[PDB]
């Protein structure tokens, strides 16, 4: 495949039920996965799940991710809590309010400079996707973040495709849907900084994946994981990470 | 007698029923109030949360609030929108994961400067308090948040004591407990900046507020309103706001 090492990535945002969440994290503790692969689980500040699972979870194959870092204080706080991921909804803060591309760029530009590795959510909407615009859309997005890269932050760099209309809405991409953006915003990368970073870039898929419904997407060529929402919040994310073997 | 305008908030931060919130805010557009009071609404943007409530919202004593500001783009962002209060949960961030004293005060001193009402949550957690130290920890935190102020931009400030163990646990302060904490912190502003400005300071209760507790503690001589959290995303939200008369 030569596939690099994937990624399964657990977006726990405002999550309601905090004993359920220390459930999770034990059934994660002890499960044992016999690949290689990255697992991340993005807790909010909000209760005690950020602390808690800081506390907690001991899974040596998982580590911990932030929701959004602004100024490099806020950054600086979350090297010193020990968190070194960050986790970058862009898809949907443009979605929603209409967060520039190119704030984006520079919030992964600076978290990257704070030595985090950053994952970057990119996606087109609903309206943009029936438009036939995916393309210019995505491109647009991940160019807007190249520029603020240099070659070496690349290693620092994650990027998820999810598509707004797939967030929660149970409306999965199929399979040909993910691989045309993931193969799209590779051949970006590719032109821009070269072949070599290209390949090594983890692009993860985004957007109502479940368990019946990884494994298909994982087996696309240019798809390296998932970012989870639903589905992370329950034993079945034990599948999803599975699916990436 | 002479309190100050109270003010009655409800804090919306990471809800998970968006048509649940439409009604609210119907429900809040038609409840006629028979006294003077600020209340205010903080939606986040996550989903259609905030602007929604800034297009459906309609009653003349409420305001929209945002959760947290950072770097001045951000805040004239928020200006651009047409959002003119903050809330900033110190209180919270510090007990999380350690936020600084010093960067509340400079959010507080930014948001002021840009023509922001600041919400500045501050309080002790549990630990803390059940080693007796509340008063040294409040004292500090609203000492820090003074330094960077002039007496003028007190008129943009507004302090909720909001003790973490009371945050979403059921467990309310006392009115006791709760008189006491104001009680310090008036005493500290009337001290550091004079008593004009401290008799003018509102300074609201947070954690754990319902419409069965509210009156009880807003009867208290430095209790000027309320920061609400569960109970302001029910129809209860309307007493709290009757208990504030």
């Amino acid at each position: 495949m030569s596939k690099p090492q994937p990624i399964a990535a657990a977006n726990w945002k405002c999550n309601g039920s905090q004993q359920s969440l220390s459930e999770l994290i034990d059934l994660f503790n002890s499960t044992s996965i016999n690949h290689d692969v990255q697992c991340v689980v993005a807790p909010s500040w909000y209760m005690g799940a950020q602390a808690m699972t800081k506390e907690r979870l001991s899974h040596p194959k998982f580590v911990i991710a932030a929701q959004n870092a602004g100024n490099a204080d806020a950054l600086a706080s979350l090297k010193d809590f020990g968190i070194s991921w960050i986790v970058l909804d862009h898809s949907e803060r443009r979605a929603y309010y209409g967060e520039t591309n190119e704030i984006v760029a520079d919030k992964v530009a600076a978290a990257v400079a704070s030595g985090f590795m950053v994952i970057a959510c990119i996606g087109e909407t609903l309206q943009e996707r029936s438009s036939g615009r995916t393309a210019v859309v995505v491109l647009t997005q991940i160019t807007a973040i190249a520029k603020k890269l240099k070659k070496a932050d690349w290693a620092k760099v994650v990027i998820a495709y999810e598509p707004v209309w797939a967030i929660g809405t149970g409306k999965v991409a199929t399979p040909q849907q993910a691989q045309e953006a993931h193969a799209l915003i590779r051949s970006w990368v590719s032109s821009k900084v070269g072949a070599d970073v290209a390949g090594e870039l983890r692009i993860l898929y985004g957007g109502s994946v479940n368990g019946r419904n990884a494994r298909t997407l994982y087996q696309q060529r240019d798809v390296n994981g998932f970012l989870v929402g639903g589905a992370s919040l329950k034993p079945e994310f034990v599948d999803i990470i599975k699916a990436t073997e």
